[PDB]
């Protein structure tokens, strides 16, 4: 398993324009597309994105390569976050995943608010984070997902894979 399988599965594969769990125009792999309430706006940043006129519609390698990029640039809102960084470093291959996920899911914004959990989890306290980690609007509105990253962090193992939130756009 690696963060792309894992992203693939709490994300899921959807070629035509969707609206995520938070009501939010998406497409592919959990691409966010806009969070802004019109269809046209959201077909219009769609079309930018992909460099074409879609009409709502991709291919399944358009798809991947939204994903890549998305990937991509989650993982340098890590490296650039003063915050994220340092935990990022100070984890294991299969935790360091796990923070990816979250900050895919929700922003390095987001995630450099869960202050307390990241704490935590620098301190290799992972029973304790899990705990804290649940006590969020995350976690009460995407449980299952939440709960098999959180178990991620919580085990350092991919158990969880042997709910979804943002991605990307305007």
């Amino acid at each position: 398993m690696n963060i792309f399988e894992m992203l693939r599965i709490d994300e899921g594969l959807r070629l035509k324009i969707y609206k995520d769990t938070e009501g939010y125009y998406t497409i592919g792999i959990g691409h966010l597309l806009t969070k802004s309430p019109s269809l046209n706006a959201a077909k219009s940043e769609l079309d930018k994105a992909i460099g074409r006129n879609t009409n709502g519609v991709i291919t399944k390698d358009e798809a991947e390569k939204l994903f890549n990029q998305d990937v991509d640039a989650a993982v340098r809102g890590i490296l650039r976050n003063a915050k994220l960084k340092p935990v990022y470093d100070s984890l294991d291959a299969v935790r360091r995943a796990a923070l990816i996920n979250m900050v895919f899911q929700m922003g390095e914004t987001g995630v450099a608010g869960f202050t307390n959990s990241l704490r935590m989890l620098q301190q290799k306290r992972w029973d304790e984070a899990a705990v804290n980690l649940a006590k969020s609007r995350w976690y009460n509105q995407t449980p299952n997902r939440a709960k098999r990253v959180i178990t991620t962090f919580r085990t350092g193992t991919w158990d969880a894979y042997k709910g979804i939130g943002h991605l990307l756009t305007k």
